[PDB]
């Protein structure tokens, strides 16, 4: 057993040894919750270390749950491929439809002309636009929307000679992305996650903990209206985004290190702006006027986004409330657009048969907006298992009883002083959300915090708001949040790079949430520090 | 001009014009039954005419049902990706694992070696091996695997001068021997597909529909019982098909047909040529531990399939009795084990017995994810799920009862003539379109009609479900036919003439073995069972 043996063969050692070492967890304790804990622990070690492919590791619960007796085999498979998963896959398909024509190149060339063709400036603009867009739309939709634009921008910069997308070349193993590509893709993913926290309709986590608070505490003086939540949350969101942008510049592009070879590259790229402006303008003119194919794709995309926005906005009715015979969710418009792409034609030259006294006749079947061959090749189909694993694991945790075990576990924190309690609550929320779905963590932690707040005589919002915002802060692993998985799949990003890079945003968001809550929340809700009367009534009743 | 536009642009006309033309059905009638019927009619016309891609057409229910009153968005999406579909996808992945590392080549060449080398014995060996392989793999995959071997043998035979691939002199016309070999391979693929549930998708479709419609039925189509029902008839008509082709092209029973002389030249000489080329082409190397491990995993998976719920003893799924397991943990277990296990075990030189060069990098596994992602057909998810979802919506909306009441008049006809008519109609419909589409269209209608009359549902569903897989006349009928017609430049007229034999043989064989052997496998097909009475009364 030389050291070289470990250097070469450590993945197999992990796969062989970890289950045997983790066996005592279930052997010592009787309940089924400990079986679920064992399975979760082994899956977590496989995710962090990446001994197996991620997609294969996500296939374990199908085998594991029926054997352990947690839940039946038919139910487990149905837990995959739920409504939200269909929405995600449809979004990826629509993005490929956009890429099939050259609309993404047109949009990229337009943006470069406005920005000024500087690598540092473009990155800032794309992050800000992504955050503003994600304030009103689901995060995965924004990430899928924005990925091809980033790809086109990187190709243009490479064409001008500024940078390289991939390192110069186990022939199967895909190319390793460069520092700048990592910076851009991680930037758009993090920007989606950070900008989501802005408004009440930005993401489902906000709606979840809002609903829990409203249900548990009616007759509450303080209220989470649409304007008030935004007024509370926006400044912190701005500070997150700017500080995260600065950190990303420092980590990957050598912002404050002039000697570093990273900075010299950006300096040489910026040196050539004057001629690059004419080059970009000429290359844009080289593209012809927008064809009908592009216009049709663009109209379909705008229609999809508008239908996304107007469903139960909360400030007016929307189309969901008109149709109340059955529940309708966001999967409907997406698949509608996917089908409509296959129905419509790319050209209308066949109309020359009946009009314009004839003309050049196609002499062939007319292509549609997209082809199935392009979809079957480009879509990453492993994401089905990776995303469905989260739903399956969450439902298994709920069925087994491990969630109640965790909720009982948090109760012991009552002894701590107030500020230390707030900090520990934020840390616990971040750690738990690292490995699981955001909504599940909110569901398990929030009611405990409400009850514990009533017990110890402090205002419930004081703990509820920071934790609810904290559940969204997931940056380390691809399995933490759908944007991470999407960007990892689109451009092959190894887990180690993401885990190392994610350190900055975590510290930044924790510190800034702590400070702005403790100070600015007092301004927005003046009675936060003190204990109100209606809280006393509920405490006495309970 | 006028005809040419229709010739080029008929698919767009269908797609545009069918929904508007079928709209009055929904407009004039008030019930939800008619909305479901309108959706069914449009989807059926799209599947038959191929106006829109099959996988894309299958996605319509997700949009259509929630907008109407049928079902919610969550429920419709759950209808996709059931247990059986996961079993089928895992089986495809395991078959890919077998294809990787070239085990099928070993089995095929070894069996051909064991059987004779003369042209007739070579034909017999090719047909039998193709049938056996197609029992567990997709049909087109088996055809693609098997064609190169006969191509090489034919090339060498032509080079020697013992036989000619083509007529002497707009592609060249293949001769009778080439037609015999290639058509035999395609037909063998199609016939052997029917033997097993995982052999072809149509089996999964009709089994899943039957299980969904009648959850209380006491007769079950589990993996072993289906095999018991299907295998003997498969062997009988495979043998009869082989005998038919030999008479049609090689003059088997005609002593001097001017076709037996070619075979006599083949048996006199070039037997050694074929033997040498096949023996040399079997130079894969010694059997390796990688292949052995894959083989053991496959055998273990099948053994787990048989011992789920046997009548003789308990077995698993009874020792683990808290929840249902249902033939889905073995398949995914094998798939994961393929990624866990190494392929060399040469790294054990490090510990002791250092007899050779040690590895300098990570050791590969039995398979890679890149191979899986590029080879698996992922549209089957949408196609199969769409079939299941349409069936379930038909059940819930209430349109199923309306169709059954309409077909009550067929009660006067005797049971045997009804079975024959069902088989004939299934074959005729299959002639022009996809097998899975036809199964989706016709199986639920048969189930409801069976409830209306006093007939056991299996009695009609099994023969029709198997008949949906019998397609030989045209390239459009099934992908193996198209692949074979592409390889050897087969004109349509010859294929249509040659396919007459298998049609009659399979029809007669199904007609006889159903009525006789099914009663041995299912003793209660002649009677009307109690649970059927309960279902009919409730409906
Ligand atoms: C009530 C119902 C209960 C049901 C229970 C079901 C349990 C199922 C789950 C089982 C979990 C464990 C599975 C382990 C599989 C074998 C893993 C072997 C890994 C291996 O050999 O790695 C090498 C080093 O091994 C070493 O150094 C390890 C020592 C040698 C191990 C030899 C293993 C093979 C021989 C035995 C096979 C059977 C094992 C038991 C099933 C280096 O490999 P690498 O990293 O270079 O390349 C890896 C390419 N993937
Ligand atoms: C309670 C009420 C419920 C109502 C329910 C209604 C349900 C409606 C369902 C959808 C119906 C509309 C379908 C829209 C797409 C039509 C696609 C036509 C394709 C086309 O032009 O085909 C060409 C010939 O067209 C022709 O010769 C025909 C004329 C084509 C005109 C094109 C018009 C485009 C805009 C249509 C808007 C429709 C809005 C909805 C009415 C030849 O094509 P090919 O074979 O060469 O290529 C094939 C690949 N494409
Ligand atoms: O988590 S739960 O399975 O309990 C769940 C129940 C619901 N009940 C109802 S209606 C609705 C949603 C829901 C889970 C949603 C997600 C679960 C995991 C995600 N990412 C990962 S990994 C993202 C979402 S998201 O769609 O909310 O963004
Ligand atoms: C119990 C109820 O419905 N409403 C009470 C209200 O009567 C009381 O004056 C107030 C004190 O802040 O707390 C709340
Ligand atoms: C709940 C239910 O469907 N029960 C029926 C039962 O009434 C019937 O006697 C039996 C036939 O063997 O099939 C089952």
């Amino acid at each position: 057993k030389c050291s070289n043996f470990f250097a070469n063969h450590w993945k197999g050692l992990v796969v062989f040894l970890v289950p045997l070492l983790c066996l005592p967890v279930m052997l010592l304790n009787e309940g089924a919750e400990f079986r679920c804990m064992y399975l979760l622990l082994v899956m977590a070690i496989f995710w962090v270390t990446e001994a197996l492919p991620l997609y294969v590791t996500s296939m374990i619960p199908i085998v594991a749950f029926p054997i352990m007796g947690i839940m039946s085999s038919d139910q487990t498979c149905r837990l995959y491929f739920k409504d939200t998963l269909v929405m995600f896959m449809g979004g990826i398909m629509v993005a490929l439809a956009v890429e099939y024509c050259n609309l993404h190149k047109r949009l990229a060339l337009r943006v470069i002309q406005i920005v000024g063709c500087s690598p540092r400036r473009l990155h800032f603009g794309l992050i800000m636009v992504t955050m503003f867009l994600s304030m009103w739309i689901s995060n995965a939709a924004c990430t899928a929307m924005m990925c091809p634009i980033i790809q086109a921008v990187l190709e243009e910069l490479q064409a001008q000679g500024v940078c390289k997308i991939n390192h110069e070349p186990n022939e199967d193993e895909p190319p390793y992305p460069t520092k700048i590509t990592l910076c851009y893709y991680l930037g758009i993913a993090y920007a989606s996650s950070l900008g989501g926290c802005g408004t009440i309709i930005g993401t489902a986590t906000n709606l979840t903990f809002k609903g829990i608070y409203e249900a548990r505490f009616k007759n509450s003086t303080e209220q989470m209206d649409f304007p008030t939540f935004m007024f509370y949350s926006v400044p912190s969101m701005l500070v997150y985004t700017l500080l995260t942008f600065v950190f990303l510049q420092w980590h990957f592009m050598g912002l404050w290190r002039p000697k570093s070879k990273e900075a010299q590259e950006v300096q040489r790229g910026r040196e050539g702006a004057d001629v690059a402006k004419k080059v970009i303008d000429q290359r844009y003119k080289d593209l012809g006027p927008m064809s009908i194919h592009e216009i049709q794709v663009m109209i379909l995309f705008i229609f999809m986004v508008v239908m996304y926005f107007t469903r139960k906005p909360g400030i007016f009715l929307g189309w969901a409330d008109l149709l109340n015979s059955k529940d309708i969710r966001n999967s409907m418009p997406t698949i509608f657009v996917v089908v409509m792409c296959f129905m419509l034609p790319a050209n209308y030259a066949f109309l020359r048969y009946c009009t314009r006294r004839g003309g050049p006749v196609p002499t062939g079947p007319t292509p549609s907006l997209i082809t199935w061959k392009f979809i079957q090749t480009k879509v990453p189909w492993g994401l089905v298992f990776l995303l469905g694993g989260g739903f399956a694991l969450a439902e298994g945790s709920k069925q087994s009883g491990m969630a109640k075990l965790i909720g009982n576990a948090l109760i012991g924190l009552k002894v701590l002083p107030n500020s230390v309690l707030l900090l520990v609550v934020i840390l616990v929320a971040v750690f738990l959300t690292a490995f699981s779905s955001n909504v599940a963590i909110a569901n398990i932690i929030i009611p405990v915090l409400a009850e514990m707040s009533l017990a110890i005589e402090i205002h419930p919002l004081y703990l509820i708001l920071p934790a609810g915002l904290a559940c969204s802060m997931a940056f380390h692993l691809p399995v933490s949040t759908p944007p991470n998985a999407l960007v990892a799949g689109y451009a092959n990003i190894r887990t180690k790079d993401m885990a190392i890079a994610g350190i900055g945003p975590t510290i930044i968001t924790i510190i800034t949430l702590f400070v702005f809550c403790q100070t600015w929340g007092l301004v927005v809700y003046p009675n936060l520090n003190s204990f109100p009367e209606w809280a006393q009534i509920y405490a006495a009743a309970a």
